[PDB]
């Protein structure tokens, strides 16, 4: 079961009033059950970042932030502290997490998803250009384990064909993902 005690998107919908109740995914997870423990923990979620910044290039804030954004992105995903999160409580600690992050663009506040994707913006772009191209791209996948494919991500992504992802077209990225 997971409620306001035991999962952070629960609590963040108590907090503001919404009442919302639960009532492929599996393999997400079995990507990131690193040990294939059936438990997600934030130690294992906070090993990639630890890839992508041995990938790049960046300063210690630029790695510090995503270090922080995946902390807070995986914790409102349902990986508690301490606790972490169980295989069987993924299928609902997302579908809550959604909710979640729709209940904060109807109240403008931000996107935990456009935090995680802003944070990795700084990280992938380390000629410092000030945008991300697509041999960055690469680097994030093969930082979260293959890197033609992004050819895939990037195509869906460049709606004005710059030929560079710019801020707002990673946060579209980033977000479909999430949801579709
Ligand atoms: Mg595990
Ligand atoms: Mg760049
Ligand atoms: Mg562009």
């Amino acid at each position: 079961r997971l409620n306001e005690q035991n999962n952070e998107s629960y609590r963040y919908l108590r907090s503001v009033g919404n009442q919302w109740q639960f009532n492929r995914l599996y393999k997400r997870f079995d990507t990131f059950d690193l040990d294939s423990d059936g438990k997600m923990e934030m130690d294992e979620v906070l090993y990639w970042p630890d890839r992508m910044r041995q990938l790049v290039n960046a300063t210690d804030e630029q790695v510090e932030k995503m270090r922080d954004a995946v902390r807070v992105f995986f914790l409102h995903k349902g990986v508690e502290p301490v606790n972490g999160l169980l295989r069987e409580d993924w299928v609902e600690a997302n579908r809550v997490f959604a909710e979640a992050e729709r209940e904060r663009e109807r109240r403008g506040e931000p996107s935990l998803i456009a935090l995680l994707s802003n944070s990795y913006y700084d990280v992938l772009d380390d000629d410092g250009d000030g945008t991300v191209d697509v041999d960055e791209l690469k680097t994030m996948m093969k930082a979260f384990d293959p890197q033609e494919a992004a050819y895939t991500f990037f195509e869906k992504a460049d709606t004005d064909k710059s030929g560079k992802l710019e801020r707002t077209e990673l946060v579209h990225l980033f977000r479909k993902f999430w949801m579709e």
